[PDB]
């Protein structure tokens, strides 16, 4: 079902979270070989969740669930935001730059932990 998929895109989600918070030691650390391994393992996080929650939402489209529809919208506009500081983060470690690495890590948090609330509510609507 669409909502075990939500749990599958969920669970996934929640890796990168996982990975994440590990290299945010890496980096305070400067392990900075550890750091450059994250990021890929983020990247490929990410381009998995962004796919499943496109599945979701042309499913949501499919079955005329409204709600879910407007919900998931919203919820991918958000992820996108995420993507772009993500891209930013890894632009700023190739650069050296650790000053900006350190401002996007903290905004990535952000945008993130604000999204929290509505990825429990899609959780509900599908």
């Amino acid at each position: 079902s669409v909502k075990s998929e939500y749990a599958e895109a969920a669970a996934v989600g929640q890796e990168a979270v996982a990975v994440f918070n590990t290299m945010k030691a890496a980096f305070q650390n400067g392990d900075k070989e550890a750091v450059a391994q994250y990021l890929a393992r983020l990247a490929s996080l990410y381009t998995r969740h962004e796919e499943l929650l496109n599945r979701i939402l042309e499913k949501a489209r499919r079955e005329g669930n409204k709600e879910a529809v407007t919900l998931m919208n919203e919820f991918t506009a958000t992820f996108q935001t995420g993507k772009s500081i993500f891209n930013a983060m890894v632009a700023a470690f190739k650069n050296g730059d650790d000053d900006s690495f350190e401002s996007y890590l903290q905004a990535l948090e952000k945008v993130t932990a604000k999204g929290e609330t509505l990825a429990d509510q899609i959780a509900k609507a599908l």
